[PDB]
RNA sequence: UGUAAAUA
C-alpha cells in the first residue's frame, strides 16, 4: 500500500511524518481531504524552509491539476502567502498559461484571488495581460467578477486602465453591466477604487441611462456607489433628478433606496432639495410627504427624512404632515408608520 | 411594511 493509504488509515501512527516524506506521492496527497490538510498544517506549522521547498517542485509540476481540485486548491494557495516570496514568480509561471480560463473556475480563481491579494505588483501586471483576454466576459461571471474585483482592490488604478475601457467599450456595456448579478459588483468597485480621470466617463455613462440603472435590483446599488464615491456634480444632479421626480423614485421597490442614499450622504443643502420637493403644496391634492407615507416603499423614504435632516428642516415635515395624520391612522400599517415618528410629533 | 456574492 502506498503512503497515502497507510496514512489515511491510522493517522496518529505517523504523527512523525514530514513533507520531505512525501516525495512523489505529493499529488494523491494533495488531492485527498485528509492528504491535503495535512499538507496545509505542515506548510503553516513548519520551521523548516527545506522541507516546505522540497514539496514545491511537485506543486509547481502538477499545478495544473491541483489549481481546480476541491483539496488542492489549498496546497497552491499556501505558495502565494507571506513568507514564500521565494517562489511566487515560479508559481506564477506554472499557472500564466491558463489564467483566462482558471478564472471562470470555482476553486482555481480562489489561487487567483490569493495571487493578487499577496504578489508584487510586476506578477500582479502579469496575471492581469492574461485577465486582460477574457475580461468582459469575466466580469460578468460568478466567478470572473470575484477576481476582477480584487484586481481593482489590490492593482494600481494604470494598470487597470484595461477594465475601465471594456466598461467603455460599447454605449450599452455600462448599463449591461450595471444590471448584471456579477458585473454590478465590477462597477462598484471601479467607483470605489479607480482614478478621477477613469471614474468620470464611467459616471457619465451610468447618467445616460440613470432612471432604469436606479430602480433595477443590481443598479440601484451602482446609483449608491456614485453617491457615496462621485463627485459633488454628481450628487447635485442625482439630487436634483431625484427631486424633480420625488413620488416616482420614493413608490418603486429600488429606486427607494437611492433616495435614502441620498439622505444619508447628502449635504444640507441636497436635504433641502428633497425636503422642499416632499412638502410643495400642490393646489389640488395632498403634499407630496403625505402621499408616500401611504406607500409600500416611500414610508421608508419619509422615515429616513425626518431622521436625516436638520431640526429647521424636521419643522416643516412635522408642519406639513401633522393635519393628515387621522387619516394616515387608516391606511395600511399607518399605525404603525406614525408610531415610528411619534417622537418628532409629542 | 421594502434589496443583493464562488471552496472542505
Ligand atoms: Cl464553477
Amino acid at each position: 500500500d502506498d503512503l497515502l493509504t497507510r496514512y489515511r488509515a491510522n493517522p496518529a501512527m505517523m504523527k512523525n511524518l514530514k513533507l520531505s516524506d512525501i516525495r512523489g506521492a505529493l499529488l494523491k496527497f494533495a488531492k485527498d481531504q485528509v492528504g491535503s490538510r495535512f499538507i496545509q498544517q505542515e506548510l503553516a506549522s513548519s520551521k523548516d524552509r527545506f522541507e516546505k521547498d522540497s514539496i514545491f517542485d511537485e506543486v509547481v509540476s502538477n499545478a495544473d491539476e491541483l489549481v481546480d481540485d476541491i483539496f488542492g486548491n489549498y496546497v497552491v494557495q499556501k505558495f502565494f502567502e507571506y513568507g514564500e516570496e521565494r517562489h511566487w514568480a515560479r508559481l506564477v509561471d506554472a499557472i500564466i498559461d491558463r489564467v483566462p480560463e482558471y478564472a471562470f473556475q470555482m476553486y482555481a480563481c480562489r489561487v487567483l484571488q490569493k495571487a493578487l491579494e499577496k504578489i508584487n505588483e510586476p506578477l500582479q501586471i502579469k496575471i492581469l495581460s492574461q485577465i486582460r483576454h477574457v475580461i468582459h466576459r469575466c466580469m460578468k461571471d460568478q466567478n470572473g467578477c470575484r477576481v476582477v474585483q480584487k484586481a481593482i482592490e489590490k492593482v494600481s488604478p494604470q494598470y487597470v486602465q484595461f477594465i475601465v475601457d471594456t466598461l467603455l467599450e460599447s454605449s450599452n456595456t455600462i448599463y449591461e453591466m450595471s444590471v448584471d448579478p456579477y458585473g454590478c459588483r465590477v462597477v462598484q468597485r471601479c467607483l470605489e477604487h479607480c482614478s478621477p480621470s477613469q471614474t468620470k466617463p464611467v459616471i457619465g455613462q451610468i447618467h445616460k441611462r440613470f432612471d432604469e440603472i436606479a430602480n433595477n435590483q443590481y443598479g440601484n446599488y451602482v446609483v449608491q456607489h456614485v453617491i457615496e464615491h462621485g463627485s459633488e456634480e454628481d450628487r447635485m444632479v442625482i439630487v436634483t433628478r431625484v427631486s424633480n421626480n420625488l413620488f416616482e423614485f420614493a413608490t418603486h421597490k429600488y429606486s427607494s433606496n437611492v433616495i435614502e442614499k441620498c439622505l444619508e450622504q447628502g449635504a444640507v443643502y441636497h436635504k433641502s432639495m428633497i425636503v422642499g420637493a416632499a412638502c410643495h403644496h400642490q393646489e389640488g391634492s395632498v403634499p407630496i410627504v403625505v402621499q408616500m407615507m401611504k406607500d409600500q416603499y416611500a414610508n421608508y423614504v419619509v422615515q429616513k427624512m425626518f431622521d436625516q435632516v436638520t431640526s429647521e428642516q424636521r419643522r416643516e415635515l412635522i408642519l406639513t404632515v401633522r393635519p393628515h395624520i387621522p387619516v394616515l391612522r387608516q391606511f395600511p400599517h399607518g399605525k404603525h408608520i406614525l408610531a415610528k415618528l411619534e417622537k418628532y410629533f409629542q
